[PDB]
């Protein structure tokens, strides 16, 4: 594995330091074995300035080489700011800058890829293990700009999907929030949602891009929370392509395609939910490890297991609920507590990952949850503020 | 050659007619080979409504079969609005709705040199393979072509600092540093597109066939610039009317990296989306007196931002002369001003600022008759159609 650092600085058009700076950069472009990219762009905050971006990768954490680069660079008369992937707090946390920089995550999957747990129903199924390998390879080799490869799903795989699909769809009209009921016929009409067929990520991605500008990247398995959440800042949802083992169709701890496509996807075609999800993403950009953990908890209690109130009734929008017959049939009962959602209240709350939730949070609306997440993000100590530019598909850094 | 039609209609959630509607749509999809696409989306106005889009393609103009489809469709209980590519005015003008639809445009002094004419065909062939989503194919330029680029480059670079608007001087070193701009090498469109995308969201497509004014201007609405890759004949010194790659890359491209200019250019494109033929002509002429031959005001000086000035030494010399008339840019004045294409311009229009020109264009285009309100959504990168007319 590798650790990324980024160095950035600005210089005004017409500075007599530009000539020497460019010479210095050409040198390290050729001779520095950790430099991966050097780019310059118009400043987004000062019309007469240029921004420079230096990206590096190092084999070890806290690699003292970057200090050498900073020193050399500042001898050319510019003031560098450095971001780094690290457990240390020497520099503020690194983040991907460009939507295409999500390619860096491609081979960073923690678990639930082609390495299964011994109690996994398919752990000793040689055909299933080979399949998981095959499908994982696709995510590992996927690049921004590519079409997502279509999977030729087998008859057994399609059968498992159908069992899940048919069980869940009976419960949606009575248990899901109305945005789900609004969006679902469009998925049938445009993305091939049906019991007889597993929808392809590329079709879903195209549909979401045109609705809310969200898009899908295939992923091997679980990413780290920072990486997954950072992807959300770009309105990019990482989704798996494999399906759960046929022997246990009504439950799995893994985010298989049933969970992604039936739980996560529909709400992303709703503009307010889409903005809310991106807000969570933006909050994570360059956030401390502590705050990432708070954001994961907020995500759990909203995107994964959130409830909405409609009149006197409670409905589910959380993906973990919408994709589980158990959970759908649990939340409506008085067997679980409900509280109004508030990131300052919810972020500290504990939760089980191997049972139904004993506590759910109810959001008033996705617009209010968005505004609430922005208050939360602002309460973080961040070295700078950030801003998404949909035209350039890029994070812009702002002072203070 | 193909004539595209589009049929739009809306239907409410929980309508009684949806079932039969969907059935009808699935049958014609299967059995009508002229139906290329049928799609439905959330409405941009009524939160409870669905928008439907039917795309059709026929070999001839004003195909009577469209009417038949409108009829059967409207029998299922919806009110259809039809747009069409046609020289007639039975239907309002068709337009591309997403960036990939620009694929539909694709098929559509010493030039009497057989080698050079064979070369032009070859470059067109290499370009002809491009479709949205691809990398723009690179051109392996010949030794002579690169030599010609070098002469034009070095000459024009001598004049820019004293004659070009400040945005051009600002961006050019970035083109040098990130896109390989130099006199020794011709930059490839794919590198330029990537850089533009990362500055202002603008993209390049290679020119395949030559584009109608409607098609080219419609491209601008998606912040897509069509650019040619061929290089001028050597017998062309500076033809001082030569829309080759030198003109695209040294003239048009640098300004597209300026955020305000990039918005102004797209504004012209938006105005063109679904505009009548006579309104398209107004916009082409506005485009000529701005994007191609416009001047800017810099303090007490006049400078050039027009690509046709920036890529012509003769034009750059000519605009500052007193015999060249200058006027403040006003689209109502500029839009029906006649102009020469094979001589220097006797008249130039001067823009105060690109944000002002953008606002002027939007005001200019506000009364254009259209069946729909048109707008651009930066998150979806698509045209939103509002049925509020
Ligand atoms: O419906 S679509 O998904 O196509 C675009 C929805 N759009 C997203 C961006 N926000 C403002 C961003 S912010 O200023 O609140 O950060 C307005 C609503
Ligand atoms: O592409 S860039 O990131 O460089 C700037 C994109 N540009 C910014 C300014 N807004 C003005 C909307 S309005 O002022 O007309 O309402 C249009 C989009
Ligand atoms: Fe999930
Ligand atoms: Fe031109």
């Amino acid at each position: 594995q590798s650790y990324h650092s980024s160095i950035f600085f600005s210089i005004s058009k017409g500075s007599d330091k530009i000539g020497g700076l460019l010479e210095y950069l050409e040198i390290i472009k050729k001779h520095n074995i950790n430099i991966t990219r050097i780019e310059s762009r118009p400043s987004k905050t000062e019309k007469k300035d240029y921004d420079f971006f230096l990206d590096l990768e190092y084999p070890t954490e806290n690699n003292k080489e970057v200090e050498k680069v900073i020193k050399d660079l500042e001898e050319k008369g510019v003031k560098a700011t450095t971001l780094q992937e690290s457990s240390n707090q020497t520099y503020a946390p690194w983040f991907p800058r460009k939507i295409s920089d999500l390619d860096l995550f491609a081979n960073k999957v923690l678990e639930m890829g082609s390495d299964l747990t011994s109690d996994h129903p398919g752990a000793s199924d040689p055909v299933y293990r080979e399949r998981r390998r095959e499908i994982a390879k696709i995510a590992s080799t996927y690049k921004h700009g590519d079409e997502i490869p279509r999977i030729d799903y087998t008859e057994e795989e399609i059968k498992t999907w159908g069992v899940v699909y048919n069980r869940l769809k009976e419960l949606f009209p009575t248990n899901a929030c109305h945005q789900h009921a609004y969006i679902f016929p469009l998925l049938e009409q445009n993305c091939g949602y049906s019991p007889d067929n597993i929808p392809q990520l590329q079709d879903i991605s195209n549909f979401l891009q045109e609705c809310t500008g969200w898009r899908i990247r295939p992923v091997q398995g679980l990413l780290s929370a920072r990486d997954f959440l950072n992807g959300l800042a770009f309105r990019v949802f990482h989704a798996t392509q494999y399906i759960r083992h046929p022997s246990v169709p009504l439950y799995t701890p893994e985010p298989d395609c049933c969970h992604e496509l039936l739980g996560h996807v529909p709400l992303l075609a709703d503009p307010d939910f889409a903005d809310f999800s991106q807000e969570i993403g933006l909050a994570s950009i360059g956030a401390s490890d502590e705050d990432i953990q708070l954001l994961s908890t907020c995500y759990w209690f909203t995107v994964e297991f959130g409830l909405c109130k409609e009149g006197d009734t409670i409905r589910a929008y959380g993906a973990g609920i919408l994709s589980s017959t158990g959970e759908m049939e649990h939340f409506l009962t008085d067997k679980a507590k409900k509280l109004p959602f508030n990131p300052f209240d919810a972020c500290n709350t504990e939760y089980p990952i191997t049972t139904f939730q004993p506590l759910y949070y109810v959001a008033e609306s996705f617009q209010k949850a968005k505004e609430q997440m922005r208050q939360f993000a602002d309460s973080f100590k961040k070295p700078f503020s950030i801003r998404y530019n949909p035209y350039t598909q890029s994070i812009e850094i702002l002072d203070n």
